[PDB]
């Protein structure tokens, strides 16, 4: 019912719908980077697609994504991530039983 | 093109969205309408949900949808539904192959 609750649930509910679509065995191709820059634009956030070694592949809003939420990812974190306000949210994507990047919301 | 395309890509996308959000086993429940509530808001789209009878069951701006877009969706018609110049797009919603309802979108 809180304003933040609501805003932390939308973008979970964002970011996982987002990985469900990716290709995760398959990640720097360009099917997937016109799926992240489309759904971009449409659901009103900025996402990004990280490898495992912390580089950023594509985003919707330019191949960028904020240098302490990588590496909260690549050191195991996900879900929403520890700015300071400005919200974000991180996922792991595994193709075949082994991890092959993530992606990184960010709301906008 | 190409303002219009963008705001049609963009009701797409969000129309996909939110019809992956719904049970569709259930769609006349209160989880559901919340999700509607919630993410119509978070999306500044109107969107509404209508049973496979045309009735409306609830929407993010009130329990309404355009008669005739209605009855193109029970008439089997999806995509871009878009009358001259108000932009609608449409799913169906489906639980085990069946048909539940639909899903109506208008911009906002």
């Amino acid at each position: 019912t809180s304003d933040q609750r609501k805003a932390e649930e939308h973008i979970e509910k964002e970011a996982k719908y987002l990985a469900s679509l990716l290709d995760a065995g398959n990640l720097n191709n360009q099917a997937n980077e016109k799926i992240i820059k489309d759904a971009g634009g449409a659901l009103d956030v900025s996402a990004s697609v990280i490898d495992t070694d912390g580089k950023v592949l594509y985003g919707s809003n330019g191949r960028s994504a904020d240098s302490q939420k990588v590496q909260a990812l690549v050191s195991g974190h996900e879900g929403i991530l520890s700015t300071t306000n400005k919200l974000y949210y991180g996922l792991s994507l595994r193709s075949e039983g082994e991890k092959t990047g993530y992606v990184l919301l960010s709301a906008s």
